[PDB]
C-alpha cells in the first residue's frame, strides 16, 4: 500500500540540490581564476613568440584537442589494471578503449566480470569479516566483565573497527601514496575515498602520470583495492544503518509532535 | 563445526581469486591486442605533427613547445575553450552541472569530466560521498522494490494466459525471465541509446556503450550525455539522471541474474570435472 519512496526521493533530490549549490560555491570561484589566467597565458604566448601567428596557435590547440582523444599505454600490466577498474566498477577512465571492438569486448567483459568480481569481494568480505571477529572476541572479554554493560559495549566495539580500519585501509595507503606519487596529504586521502567508494573520477590514479613506479607497487595497489573495497562496503553499509536509525527516530519524532498538535487543536 | 567450515571457505576464496586473476589476464591480453595497434598509429602520427611544427616554425622555442602543451594538458583538466575567438564560454559548475556532478558521486558513477579542484571541494566531496552513497542506496532500493512489483503486475496477467494444458510452471519461469530482459533492454537500453544517438550525435555503438558504462556504474566518462555544450533543451538533463535512477535498478537485477547464472555454471563445471576425473577413459 504505502509507497514510502516519495519521502526518500525528495530527500535525495534536496540532497543533490544542496550539494550542487555547495559545489558551485566551492568550485566556480577557482573555475573563474583558472580560465581567466589562461587567457593571460595565451596572450602572453601570442606576444612573447611572434613566430607563431594568431591562426597558427589555433591549429596547435586543435591538434591537442584531438590529442585529448588519445593523449606506454595498454602494456602487459596496464591492460591488466584496466580490467580491474571494469569489474570493480571503479573505471578511472584514464585508460579507455577506442576500438569499436574494444568497446564491445568491454561491454561483454563488464556484464560478465562485474558479477564475477562480486563473488570474490563477497568471499574476501567473509574472510575479512571473521578475521575481525577473532580480534573482537579477545577484546569482548577483558574489559567486558568489568563495569560497562554489553548493550553499551556495542558502541565501543564499533569505534575500534573504524579506528583500526581507517588506519590500515585509509591511513597507511595514503601515507604510502603521499611518498610514491608525491601527492599532498588531501590528494592521497581523496584518492583512497574515491577509489574504495568505487566513484573513481580518475583525476587521481596510482598508475597514471607514470614516470616512476616499480613492479612491487602496481600489484599491491589492486590488492589494496580488493580488500579496501570490502572495508568501505561495510563502512558505507554501517553509515546506511545510521541513516536508517535517524530516519526512524525522526519519523516517530514528527509522530509525537503531530500527535499533540492536532490533539489539543481538535478540542471544541 | 565452527572453524571446520572456515577451512572449506578459504579454499573457496582461493579458487575464486585465481579465476578473477585469470579473468583479468584474459581481458588484459584482449585489450592490449585490440587497443595498442590504434595506440601505435596515434603515437607515431603525433610525432609527425610534432616534427612538422618543429621545422615549420623555427623561431618558436623548440623545447618550450612541450612546456606549452603541458600547460594546455593541465588546462584540459578544467573546462577550457582556449581559442582566438570564442574566448567567452560556459561554466562547468553552473546551476545545473553541479547538480549532475552530485548525481555522479552518490551513484558512484563518477564520470570525472567535472571534478573538484578546490581543496574544500575535495573535502566536501569526501563527506558528500560517505553520506550520500548510503543515502542513494535506499532510494535505489525503494525504486528497485517499486520497479520490481510493477513488473510483478505485468507478469501476473501474462502467466495466466500462458497456462495451456500440460504447462510446467518450472519451465514457465524461463519464458517469464525472457520477457524481463526483452522489455528491459527496450526501455532501459534501446530507447535511451536511440535518443542519445539523435541528441548527442553519437553512433549506435557509442550510445549502447554509454548506457552500459553508465548503468553498470563503471562510468569511464569518455562518453557523457552532459559533457559537450550542444543545445541541451534542459528537459533533457533532468531525464538523464532520472533514467539513471531507474536504469541502475534494471542492471542491478540483470547483473544479479548474471551472477546467479555464474553460480549455476560454477556448480555444473564443478561436477563436470568430477565426472571427468572420476573416470578418465575408465
Ligand atoms: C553492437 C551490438 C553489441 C551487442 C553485444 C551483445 C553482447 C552480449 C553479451 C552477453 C553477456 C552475457
Ligand atoms: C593533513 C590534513 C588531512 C585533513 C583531512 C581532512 C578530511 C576531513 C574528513 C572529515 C571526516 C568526516
Ligand atoms: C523518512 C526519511 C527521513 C530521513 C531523514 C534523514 C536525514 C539525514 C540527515 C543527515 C544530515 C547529515
Ligand atoms: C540534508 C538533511 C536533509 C534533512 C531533511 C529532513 C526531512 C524530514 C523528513 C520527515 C519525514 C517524516
Ligand atoms: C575463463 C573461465 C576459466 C574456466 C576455468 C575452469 C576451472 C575449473
Ligand atoms: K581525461
Ligand atoms: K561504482
Ligand atoms: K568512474
Ligand atoms: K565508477
Ligand atoms: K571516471
Amino acid at each position: 500500500k504505502w509507497k514510502t519512496v516519495s519521502t526518500i526521493f525528495l530527500v535525495v533530490v534536496l540532497y543533490l540540490i544542496i550539494g550542487a549549490t555547495v559545489f558551485k560555491a566551492l568550485e566556480q570561484p577557482q573555475e573563474i581564476s583558472q580560465r581567466t589566467t589562461i587567457v593571460i597565458q595565451r596572450e602572453k604566448f601570442l606576444r612573447a613568440h611572434p613566430c607563431v601567428s594568431d591562426q597558427e596557435l589555433d591549429e596547435l590547440i586543435q591538434q591537442i584537442v584531438a590529442a585529448i582523444n588519445a593523449g606506454s599505454h595498454w602494456d602487459l600490466g596496464s591492460s591488466f589494471f584496466f580490467a580491474g577498474t571494469v569489474i570493480t566498477t571503479i573505471g578511472f577512465g584514464n585508460i579507455s578503449p577506442r576500438t569499436e571492438g574494444g568497446k564491445i569486448f568491454c561491454i561483454i567483459y563488464a556484464l560478465l566480470g562485474i558479477p564475477l568480481f562480486g563473488f570474490l569481494l563477497a568471499g574476501v568480505g567473509d574472510q575479512l569479516g571473521t578475521i575481525f571477529g577473532k580480534g573482537i572476541a579477545k577484546v569482548e572479554d577483558t574489559f567486558i566483565k568489568w563495569n560497562v554493560s554489553q548493550t553499551k559495549i556495542r558502541i565501543i566495539s564499533t569505534i575500534i573497527f573504524i579506528l583500526f580500519g581507517c588506519v590500515l585501509f585509509v591511513a597507511l595507503p595514503a601515507v604510502i601514496f603521499k611518498h610514491i606519487e608525491g601527492w599532498s596529504a588531501l590528494d592521497a586521502i581523496y584518492f583512497v575515498v574515491i577509489t574504495l567508494t568505487t566513484i573513481g573520477f580518475g583525476d587521481y590514479v596510482a598508475g597514471g602520470s607514470d614516470i616512476e613506479y616499480l613492479d612491487f607497487y602496481k600489484p599491491v595497489v589492486w590488492f589494496w583495492i580488493l580488500v579496501g573495497l570490502a572495508y568501505f562496503a561495510a563502512v558505507l553499509s554501517m553509515i546506511g544503518d545510521w541513516l536508517r536509525v535517524i530516519a526512524k527516530k525522526t519519523k516517530e519524532a514528527v509522530g509525537e509532535f503531530r500527535a499533540h498538535a492536532a490533539e489539543w487543536t481538535a478540542n471544541v
